[PDB]
């Protein structure tokens, strides 16, 4: 089994910097805060780490409104914590990816500044257009066109200094470069440079879908309103009352990825050491997004694009065929040579748990796991954290802030997802010495935590652990696999490779007791033993499974080890 | 040598074909098919190498929804002929070895059925045999009468019409004339069973039953004495009496309609037990999501429903829109929500939807019949894609269906209209294409009928009939009938399809989907070693049957599907 470069089946773990360790009693995570918890990592078996953009920025988005692409936020520390997290990351056998947002730049960015006061060489770094006449009230000025911010409100903020209105797909703040001018895509190949040349390993790139919007020159210099979704529910200011067509997924985007995957592979030829790479984020049809990773034209994009399925596509309302189903989408659609990836959460969605069960955090984490390809990890699951509670007054998620109320914001706010790591039972849970923490540290942190999950026979942790040493095993780096359901309540994933052991993961996906037969199960041999279980399980590591016979209880995943095929 | 194998009953693999019968052979000359025309014609099934018919219906009807509004269960529709035309279809039928099944509707009856006047007259074991409701009170226009909830049509306008007679309104989620059967009555589910025996006693090998998710809506005694309205869409293209305008909460897929389909299959299995011969079998129409559609196999307390439901998936999941990868995804859905023990089945058409090559590209035609047919379990065909008809033109004069009247205008009946996929069949190149003597057709012949007809396919060297032939007869073969399947997207264009058995032949679909050539590498496709045969082609390929595929590498034409033949496994 020949050893693949380290991409193809790292686990890969998202930080979210400002939650993860505060070092300095701020109550806000710090690169300082990282390299101390550096160890962690290796503790855990997780081979890369991402962070949360860590660049200037005003903190309108927390990182992702970029004022200074080529700079640490202050809160988060100097360059020089970052070339210490770079070192120290690279001692530890570590990559380290750093992520950044191509769409948009803050408003306080130079870039901005520049353009709004029409400097040469700037006048056209962002989308600007005049206003239309107003039939209603002709003082009023109309935007450009119906289209609609991701955050909510217009995607059109009128500049008094520039008498234009900018485009911004997501807050006030974030304005849209022009990737049609050959000097913001320059700009793109110079901040990359720079940080390849500081050592990083390759970049996450974010908000991909939204890079390009209609021209208005193919539209007798308008910019063309999005279509209508003609439900009633949505007004006019609300995310809902268009459909994307011009503002989205446009073609000509996926051409400024290939040509970034080409600059990165020109790098790689001429430093060689280890593969950079390059990992893309965009929410977006299969096929769409399946584009990222290239065409059958033979064009070459992202190394893989995120595959967030286990976020959009499955739930606690998911039965087993759910499961295998939406499971069996990426590796339907995926191109041949590709790698797959399986992220079951982020900063901007519910937790793990939270959007499925309590008793289905170690079936999750299996899944993610003994599927074929890459592992991703965010902040928390790895110990099974749970959406934190966030009031309305306690609420920073711009998103909330400008799409909700104290009655609606839970409906919007990405806050639960963000709150502290829970590192111990200790002053808010061991992520500040300050019990003045940007968010709120859940109420559950003397029941969750890290510490005590490492002083327990059985836990999230321990469970983790064993799935990341499983990892190193031929059967699933280089093994096939087979996935169906045995039940509504039970699917099967077995990895198997010809004289290696079989593994066979086994998940009562369902809240009722289910009886299946193992028999339907294919290169399982009994005995078995069973090499990790559910927290809750009756089974525990070393039990042998003799009958063909098994029940398993609500939420109950086993990872059998069986005889080779 | 090659493995023995038990053969499998005759439901579990059968190449089962749809008859039109308005549309498959007029014997008459009135521009109407029959059953004579029928029966003159059943040496086609054992041509194609189909194994059972199923006929849309052919029962006592006022033709409003042509043969689906029911006036009498028990006899023959007039312009179709008479029970002893049936009798005598049978017959010939059963000689030959083919199966017949029989379709009818049980959600709903003709307002000129028996039952309908009957239960409007109020007469003893009528009264409560439909769904009655009185009007919703209106307190403050005391004058202005409110029908009892807002359901809407599948073919327009409110489900409830007003009788005068009876000072009530009655339920029609079809047509006005089409009354919905209250199927919590006792007598009601009793009538089914009356109506299946009777012909089955006849010597039909099974039923197929239309509209089920329609059969049962909210119980009043559940919503504090009233029927609820259903939730609205919020779509502002939808007014109060247009379709669309309500999502079918209370209307459609309720779990208490599966009881009665398991009491079908129960009653079924109990006629099985005190008749014995062949196997009669029941299969279940329904247009639901997976999930409302499996149920109809049965439950996981148990339960076991029709033989099957029909997989609709080719017709409303797939289309000329659909890349290599769509194909398997849709494929793989059946198969992974299919309970176990459940038989697949594949529908390419049928008389409510597109034709298979409108709804696809002409090029496709051959590429999907091998689909149909190399898939495991059950070949669905529907009366012309053994010929690759396409759809007819029909212009609003000539236009007579029901949902297109109703719902349509002549700016917008295309829409709606079902007429398309309803124009007879293309015997040949004669008057009317051979399916009547009569240039007077009741649906216009297809401008095409010259280009695509039965006995030119018969007469040329390539052609889709011939391919449907090769196709059915490689049917016959263990791998097809007991062999595994495996499938997977070679690229975004071109998919394979294996079906392998140790010791028995292996056969390879590969089909180029896409509007481009695509080049592929063999060496990836299962079981697959070189060299192969070419078994069938699409009647565009390069490759003859009998050419033989040496390379590895291997060059698709847009449209271009092969089937191979390779050494067993
Ligand atoms: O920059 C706009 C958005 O980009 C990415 O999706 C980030 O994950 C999200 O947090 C941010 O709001
Ligand atoms: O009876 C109502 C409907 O039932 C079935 O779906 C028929 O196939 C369709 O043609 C008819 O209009
Ligand atoms: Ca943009
Ligand atoms: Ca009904
Ligand atoms: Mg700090
Ligand atoms: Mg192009
Ligand atoms: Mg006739
Ligand atoms: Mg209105
Ligand atoms: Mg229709």
């Amino acid at each position: 089994v020949i050893q693949l470069d380290w991409w193809k089946n790292c686990v890969l773990y998202q930080i979210y910097p400002r939650s993860f360790k505060d070092s300095d009693g701020d109550g806000i995570g710090d690169l300082k805060g990282i390299i101390s918890e550096l160890k962690h990592f290796v503790d855990a078996g997780v081979d890369a780490i991402w962070m949360s953009p860590i660049f200037e920025s005003p903190m309108v988005d927390f990182g992702y409104d970029i004022s200074n692409f080529y700079d640490i936020h202050y809160e988060y520390g100097t360059m020089e914590d970052f070339e210490e997290l770079l070192d120290k990351a690279h001692e530890l056998g570590l990559k380290v990816l750093l992520d950044f947002v191509p769409n948009h730049a803050s408003n306080e960015s130079e870039y901005f500044i520049k353009s709004e006061a029409r400097e040469p060489g700037y006048e056209n770094f962002f989308i600007w257009a005049d206003p239309l006449p107003n039939p209603e009230n002709p003082g009023v000025r109309l935007p450009p066109s119906n289209w609609v911010s991701q955050f909510g409100g217009s995607a059109w903020e009128w500049s008094e200094k520039r008498q234009q209105y900018y485009l911004h797909q997501f807050a006030i703040q974030q304005v849209d470069f022009d990737f049609r001018n050959p000097a913001v895509k320059q700009e793109m190949f110079n901040i990359m440079k720079f940080w390849l040349d500081k050592g990083a390993d390759g970049f996450r790139l974010d908000a991909l879908p939204y890079l390009i919007e209609a021209d208005p020159a193919d539209h007798e210099g308008r910019y063309p309103d999005d279509p209508l979704s003609g439900l009633t529910q949505f007004e006019s200011h609300q995310l809902g009352y268009t459909i994307p067509l011009y503002t989205k997924d446009l073609i000509e985007l996926y051409d400024v990825v290939y040509e970034w995957r080409e600059f990165l592979d020109e790098y790689n030829k001429n430093h060689g050491g280890d593969t950079r790479v390059v990992f893309s984020e965009g929410y977006a049809n299969v096929s769409m997004t399946m584009l990222y990773y290239g065409n059958e034209d033979g064009a070459i994009g992202a190394h893989f694009p995120f595959n967030f399925d286990f976020i959009t596509d499955l739930s606690s309302k998911s039965n087993a065929r759910d499961f295998v189903y939406i499971i069996l989408r990426w590796l339907t659609y995926m191109p041949y040579g590709g790698i797959p990836n399986w992220v079951f959460g982020n900063h901007d969605n519910n937790r793990m748990p939270t959007r499925f069960r309590h008793d289905m955090v170690d079936g999750l984490n299996i899944i993610n796991m003994l599927l074929p390809g890459v592992a991703v990890t965010y902040q928390g699951e790895e110990i099974g954290m749970r959406d934190g509670y966030v009031s309305w007054e306690d609420t920073v998620d711009i998103e909330a802030c400008n799409r909700g109320d104290p009655d609606t914001y839970h409906l919007y706010s990405r806050d639960p997802a963000r709150t502290p790591y829970h590192w111990d039972n200790s002053t808010s849970a061991g992520f500040s010495t300050s019990t003045n923490t940007w968010l709120p540290v859940a109420e559950d942190y003397q029941e969750i935590n890290l510490a005590k999950q490492k002083e327990t026979a059985r836990s999230h942790f321990k469970n983790y652990q064993a799935l990341t040493k499983l990892r190193k095993q031929a059967t699933l780096s280089h093994g096939e696999y087979d996935i169906r359901a045995l039940s509504d309540r039970t699917f099967y994933l077995v990895r198997s490779l010809p004289t290696h052991d079989t593994y066979v993961l086994l998940f009562n996906v369902s809240e009722r007791r289910d009886t299946v037969d193992l028999g339907r199960v294919p290169h399982l041999t009994l005995p078995a033993t069973v090499y990790v279980s559910s927290i809750h399980s009756a089974r525990l590591a070393g039990h042998e499974i003799t009958s063909s016979q098994l029940s398993l209880e609500a939420g109950e995943a086993l990872v059998l080890k069986a005889q080779p095929i």
